[PDB]
């Protein structure tokens, strides 16, 4: 989308996976969806260095709204869970140097059952612009036809544009087209900053794999459309929660960087392990994600329960991810000829290889004819940065 | 099996899940299957308090043997990887106060492709007993028929008995039956100390769940056959490895205790996190597993992605496990009437409830009529001990 936004993938925090549609502030004041929840996250996004790592969008997902529009036809913040309304909350966030994200639906209702924006796109756009919203996740639920789907999405895109305010526009458009409807990514790209392609993530290795596989399987179709201002969204980072082994967390962090995915953490910033924080704030990995060339990576090859993914980076450098998919035994030795990497350019005449995950370690120079041996934990990933020796010498 | 063994579920360590059939000692001397591997584990089983927690069987799984029987038709330790042979290794293990487990197969070949025991049951039983083996895992691979399967298993059972040596006998009999037909556990129980029911575990939550679910589904046929001298084997504890979140590890430790499963860790004792160690050596949980009454627990109820399991313990006590099966969101609140627990006796008139996992914490006295509220992490488990208050009078 040509709104000057999301020149690199958008980073931030989104409540959904972690917190869902929890409306019980009486029994569960600390994890029901409320202005309090977001304010707490906002403080911690600053105090815990999340803002500095690049996480800047604090995003409200579904179930922030009251059950109907006000007498002027505007969506309303739930009166008991957002007593000071969205404006004040946006103000709060802005005072922190962060930006605010919000959630709406293209159809008659949000997925949770709250007011959809169908028939209110302009009102809703204007409402969001005025509150000072900076990002909108626009979901596909409760849409009667694909014609409508496509229209609503395009309409909201213009409606937002017309408000004159910069708002990152996130469209679940393509996801609601799958499996039998080949979405037009050229068209989607034009209206959206990023787009959800596939099913909702959750706190499981199953789900991660499902996403990785769906992505690689569908790669020719989607990798090349992605770039500055328009990204493929494989959903929230779920690192730091409950259902992932450490190795699996690493794999997500690694692969989301390779895939140039937006980085929306969904977790409790109040209770997050020093490791998780370290991984999610990993500055070399984040740099790979945020590489300014903005070229999404791909699966290079797979077999014997290994996968190799690689991503071209600015400076003719390359990210390389090696995933051990075998879920039994111990660290498994993997060997690849550096010649195969970076379509044979990465390491010609040589390349310097730095390992980034699971730990940062310099591995030195590999001539183009040489082989790289790794040991990769079951469900883990080794992330690598290749520096071509030629470009290195150049200052 | 009436050999006086496994009066409580057998505890120990088994190489397979962690180490598999790794035959490359040249490229991987520290994790190929060798006498060195087992000796290291044996020292650590002592030095790291594993023996004291109750882990006493050091077990060799598949790929210890050479590719043929010697001229006397005996199974042989791989000459390169077990240069001093099994005898010396058993001696070593015994000197530590530990016992040795070994692996054979009822068919023509072990699963990995090495010599099976079909046609050599007596020879093999005698070979093991000679060496000083104390436990045999007997696998089901490469068997032509179920008739044979059943026979080989019964034969090895007697063959072992005839050697006169105490050997825990572990049979994968029922697991290789389930594909073809319903296994007779009365029969199995007669010949075996424990038995693998299900598919192989691995380093995944997917696999644990599949095991828990398969068991709960089939609990009618299997829970009651289990008892002193004869146990259901839901396979190795994989805690402390790579593919499980902490909550999932907790769930395995909890549920294997509820299930009165044998406890065979499969991990690297050389590199195991303080936490894993602590969980696996958790002495209140191990006590529940090792409860002398030897009654296996069961799933009590399930729904809304919660499961409640419970197990009767001696002293009219009860273990209760609550599993949060919902794999999205955060800790989820669960509430049960203590009246439902322990077929309405556990808490009548009252019970004192101790939480054991994820952390140990005294919850207090609960009347018959009261409700217990918990918060359980996604894929986690809360493990509970209930003491009936009448018993704390006495
Ligand atoms: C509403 O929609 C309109 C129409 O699509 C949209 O207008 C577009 O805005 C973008 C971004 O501001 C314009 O692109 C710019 O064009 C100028 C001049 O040609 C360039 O110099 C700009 O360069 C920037 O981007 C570089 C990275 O590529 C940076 O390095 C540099 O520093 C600059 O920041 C930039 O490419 C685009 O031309 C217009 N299109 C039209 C037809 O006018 C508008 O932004 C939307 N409004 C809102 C609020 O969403
Ligand atoms: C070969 O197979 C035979 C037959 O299956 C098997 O003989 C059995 O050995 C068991 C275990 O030693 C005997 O059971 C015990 O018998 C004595 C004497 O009657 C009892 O005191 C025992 O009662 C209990 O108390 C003990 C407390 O210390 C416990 O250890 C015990 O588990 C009981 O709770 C116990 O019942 C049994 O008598 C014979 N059975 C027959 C029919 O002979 C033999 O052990 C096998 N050999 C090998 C080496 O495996
Ligand atoms: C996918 O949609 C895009 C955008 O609507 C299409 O590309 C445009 O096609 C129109 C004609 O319908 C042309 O006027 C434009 O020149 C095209 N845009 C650009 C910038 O190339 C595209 O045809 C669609 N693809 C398919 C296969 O339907
Ligand atoms: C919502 O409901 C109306 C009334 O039935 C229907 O005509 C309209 O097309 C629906 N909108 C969408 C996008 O599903
Ligand atoms: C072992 O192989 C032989 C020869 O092929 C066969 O006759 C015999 O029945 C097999 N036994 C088992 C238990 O599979
Ligand atoms: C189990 O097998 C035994 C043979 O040892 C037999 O006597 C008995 O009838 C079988 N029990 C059932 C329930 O089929
Ligand atoms: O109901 C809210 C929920 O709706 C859809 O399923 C989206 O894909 C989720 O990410 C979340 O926004
Ligand atoms: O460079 C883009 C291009 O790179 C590789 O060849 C991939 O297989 C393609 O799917 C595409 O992503
Ligand atoms: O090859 C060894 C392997 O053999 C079978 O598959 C068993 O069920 C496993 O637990 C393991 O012992
Ligand atoms: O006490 C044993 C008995 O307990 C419960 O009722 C289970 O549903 C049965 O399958 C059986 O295990």
């Amino acid at each position: 989308l040509d709104n000057g936004l999301a020149r690199t993938p958008t980073m931030g925090w989104l409540h959904w996976e972690r917190f869902m549609c929890n409306l019980d502030c009486q029994e569960e004041p600390d994890s029901c969806i409320s202005e309090k929840l977001f304010m707490e996250m906002a403080e911690l996004m600053v105090s815990e260095g999340w803002k500095d790592a690049g996480y800047e969008y604090l995003c409200i997902d579904d179930c922030w709204m009251a059950p109907q529009r006000d007498s002027e036809g505007r969506l309303q913040a739930d009166p008991q869970r957002f007593p000071h309304g969205i404006r004040q909350l946006a103000n709060y966030v802005h005072s922190k140097g962060l930006k605010l994200g919000i959630y709406a639906d293209v159809g008659n209702k949000t997925c949770a059952g709250f007011p959809g924006s169908f028939g209110y796109y302009d009102i809703d756009a204007q409402t969001f612009a005025d509150w000072g919203v900076d990002l909108l996740k626009f979901d596909g639920c409760y849409c009667d036809s694909l014609e409508n789907l496509a229209d609503g999405y395009k309409h909201m895109s213009l409606a937002l544009n017309r408000t004159g305010r910069s708002i990152v526009y996130s469209c679940s458009w393509p996801a609601y087209m799958w499996p039998f409807q080949k979405p037009n990514y050229t068209e989607i790209r034009q209206y959206c900053n990023h787009w959800r392609n596939f099913a909702d993530i959750d706190d499981s290795w199953k789900s991660i794999k499902s996403i990785l596989d769906w992505t690689s399987f569908n790669q020719e179709r989607i990798v090349d459309v992605a770039g500055p201002g328009g990204w493929n969204d494989p959903d929230m980072l779920v690192i730091g929660n409950f259902g992932l082994s450490w190795n699996q967390q690493v794999t997500q962090m690694a692969l989301w960087a390779i895939m140039a995915a937006p980085l929306f953490m969904s977790n409790d910033l109040r209770h997050i392990s020093p490791q998780a924080k370290a991984l999610l704030q990993d500055k070399d990995v984040i740099a790979i994600n945020q590489d300014p060339l903005g070229k999404q990576g791909y699966q290079l090859r797979q077999g014997d329960n290994f996968e190799v993914w690689e991503r071209p980076l600015s400076g003719l450098a390359w990210a390389v991810a090696m995933i051990n998919r075998q879920e039994i035994g111990g660290p498994r030795s993997y060997t690849i000829a550096v010649a195969s990497l970076g379509k044979g350019v990465a390491c010609n005449p040589a390349c310097f290889i730095t390992q980034l995950l699971p730990v940062k370690r310099k591995l030195g120079f590999y001539e183009w004819t040489s082989r790289l041996r790794s040991h990769i934990n079951p469900t883990g990933t080794v992330l690598l940065q290749l520096e071509n020796t030629m470009q290195m010498s150049l200052k």
